[PDB]
């Protein structure tokens, strides 16, 4: 009801039924990315069931977006309630016609986990439009700094309509190499993960700073890592200055607490505190992307909480585990006029309904601390495996269950993933020679041990 | 299923709505909020607010409610145990689709696919639909230019840092008065109102005139033909000019009926000629049916009115279709995975609802109904236009997709307010025009009800 006791394999993955369904789907669209087809009705807890009857320990959790496992009894109970039916079949335009329980349900969910210093909340449907509207909020804010208390000039008003200055300023958002912030054309400009994401798509001439590449083991590279982070910070400042000279002023800086798709790249809390200070120094809005790191896998609900700041950022975006997307922000960044930050749905109240219960479960079952613990067990296991197989494993790193390690090359990475999948464990890859772990929040230490045993055998027979 | 009339108790917004708006205004700008709603009590064409008011809804959540509120078929859908999973286990559709994914697609979207378009990709809203359509078009164009060869090393290296040749300086041609979304790609092709555009970085992309027809149409045939010809010629000119600026037009995006720009119409001939121009210059033809799609014009997709066997290369949709996404020709199919991709790519629950919505639209013959009720509404509006020329002008529309102009700002706002207090919910476009976006269960007696109420309103104005 809550979970299975272990993985159970029947066929290779993908199996014949999955291959048939993939053959079908491939007619109407490129289906090359598809791993296999799933039986979500029979999936439970940490275990994903496919259409061929295979039951796998899922450590990818739908690209880190399933918060408390599959078919959780609490959510099942939520959908079974008559009074909730409407919420699923009457989707409102939240900007103009919100439901009666909108504010209260927000108090039961998002507002109860608001980041320090951020009294404002705007909901969105995914991380991409979250980051887009964060960008826009920031541009509006910067221009507001520049012109306030003056009003919209007629020239601005008329030129903005035809995509020209001064109506459309030539401002920039600073981003980092290895970043990932979305696929829409605004987000994509700040994304620098893989070429296949970027190529043949028009972009923005915005500044791109290096993200620190830490050396491992960390306790043998203290000075080097310090110097690396310092270098990156100075290059950030220099980029801000350079682009101010270009009359392409940096209005904001966007960054992930942990770069995921770029290859699970970590940096010290000190680094982020200093980056925050730099952002404040040049009057740039500090935007933290917690779309992937948010939801408690790092041991705290938001990853940036590790930095220990009362003033951690100006804007923080979220999605995935949070069911709905959106962003928190300081009151300073509140738009002064309606219909500037706006779209049709602005999320979905049903997702809020699920999220309230998700958060209640996270709090009641103490899942943050559990993430810290289970993640520690997992990391210990990974370090053991690294010691025993230096020909296959290196740079074991992580925080909470947000863990990863590097393999020799991409082919070995994919072989390992494939074999693990056939052995009952679902894995995902970042960078693309790095194996990553994104388990759901009901992932316990014994799941860590299950995985570690299976993968141990795999490595022994590789 | 449906009430048989509006029922007002207070002014709108009433006290409870004002309190809730006060509460919401703490955490965000709530100035846009009309009032708070009781969706549990709403049924069919009638919206119920938190002050007990019941209004005839001719706005339908900005034209996104297909078959009315609390439809019994959808209720039944949510009541089934076997559907529970679908609502609580949201998959990363690009990599791990549910077993019934393809079949549910056959039951829904694939059953109303436009002519010539065998490909389909799902998205969660209109903005990412249009963005990914843009990207699909860019990819297709670069594919034409490099033709069945690998990405060069230079392109692979330059695209990572936002530079040519990896990042081409391609353009999408859009029209003045258009609206295609708020994200920074869509926003560049959007030209409806300045408050949408101001202070946001954009793209130097070609912007063409959209025809402004004169009414009555029967009294301005030649004039309108001249206007349309002018617009087409300016489009071709823009394509050439931007080709010469090394900012090649990879595609043209257009709405069958402009909406946020003030419900701007054009002849079917104009759109056929625009299609031809598109094919002529190697530009992909992208039709935005986010708002026109669903069947309010009397056919499922509005472009169907044009009568073309080859109406477009790509067509985007959302709103009424519960989920968003786009259809396209096989030749626009991405050559490799992970180029058009995101986490969710829509939502299987939306597909679940949509299959039933489409089933109802079919079985209840709601396209024809939209045509008929639309005709009744338009006739009525023409009558009121005749009787109150000092208030109503340029009465126009297709199916229930109708609209008209008022003398100015204030009159439009006042009329909407009075109509709302009288139990009729209306929306405004261009901030001068009143538009109608009724659900598909809007019938001719609802039209009469409205025409009637609004008639007395004009009489007392
Ligand atoms: C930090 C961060 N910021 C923004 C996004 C975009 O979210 P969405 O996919 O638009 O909902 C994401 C989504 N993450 C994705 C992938 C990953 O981390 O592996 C892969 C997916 C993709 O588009 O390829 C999306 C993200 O992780
Ligand atoms: C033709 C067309 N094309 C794209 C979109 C984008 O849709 P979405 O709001 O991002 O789901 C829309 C959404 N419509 C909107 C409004 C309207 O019709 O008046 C108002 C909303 C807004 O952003 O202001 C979006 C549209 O109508
Ligand atoms: S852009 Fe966020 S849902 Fe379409």
């Amino acid at each position: 009801a809550f979970d299975y006791d272990g993985p159970l394999m029947k066929t290779e993955v993908p199996g014949p039924r999955s291959r048939e369904l993939m053959k079908q789907l491939n007619i109407i669209q490129n289906a090359e990315a598809v791993h296999f087809f799933c039986n979500y009705e029979e999936s439970r807890g940490n275990y994903l069931v496919d259409v061929d009857g295979n039951r796998m320990l899922d450590l990818y959790s739908q690209i880190s977006s399933i918060p408390i496992g599959y078919s959780h009894p609490a959510l099942v109970k939520l959908v079974q309630q008559p009074q909730n039916v409407s919420t699923f079949i009457n989707r409102p335009a939240l900007g103009i016609l919100p439901p009666e329980n909108f504010v209260e349900k927000l108090r039961e969910s998002l507002l109860s986990v608001a980041p320090k210093g951020m009294s404002q909340l705007i909901t969105m449907a995914c991380g991409s439009c979250s980051n887009e509207n964060a960008f826009k909020t920031i541009f509006m804010w910067y221009r507001s700094k520049e012109r306030g208390e003056s009003a919209f000039s007629k020239e601005e008003l008329e030129t903005c309509m035809i995509n020209q200055a001064p109506g459309c300023p030539d401002y920039s958002i600073l981003s980092f190499m290895g970043a990932f912030h979305g696929r829409t054309m605004g987000c994509l400009a700040t994304t620098h993960s893989k070429a296949i994401h970027k190529i043949d798509i028009p972009s923005f001439d915005w500044p791109i700073a290096p993200f620190p590449r830490l050396k491992y083991p960390l306790e043998e590279f203290v000075k080097e890592n310090q110097q690396e982070e310092a270098r990156c910070l100075e290059e950030v400042e220099d980029l801000i200055v350079k682009y101010r000279k270009k009359k392409k002023t940096v209005a904001g800086i966007i960054v992930e607490p942990i770069q995921s798709e770029g290859g699970d790249n970590h940096a010290s809390d000190d680094f982020f505190r200093k980056l925050r200070d730099i952002s404040r120094k040049h009057g740039c809005a500090f935007l933290v992307d917690e779309v992937q790191t948010g939801g408690g896998s790092t041991g705290k609900f938001w990853a940036h909480e590790h930095w220990g700041l009362d003033d951690p950022a100006d804007v923080m975006t979220f999605s995935k585990k949070m069911m709905t997307g959106g962003f928190f922000h300081k009151e300073e960044f509140r738009p002064n006029a309606p219909y500037r930050i706006f779209n049709t749905w602005l999320g979905d109240p049903s997702k809020n309904l699920l999220l309230a219960e998700v958060i209640n479960i996270i709090k009641r079952e103490d899942l943050l601390s559990n993430a810290a613990h289970a993640g520690k067990v997992l990391l210990t296991g990974l370090l053991d495996l690294q010691a025993r197989y230096p020909q296959f494993i290196s740079r074991v790193r992580g925080r909470g269950t947000f863990c990863s390690f590097d393999t020799p090359d991409e082919s070995i990475r994919n072989k390992l993933i494939s074999i693990a999948r056939n052995k009952g464990v679902m894995l995902g890859g970042c960078g693309d020679k790095s194996i990553r772990f994104r388990p759901t929040l009901v992932f316990r230490d014994h799941h860590a041990h299950l995985f570690l045993n299976i993968f141990s055998d795999i490595l022994a027979d590789f």
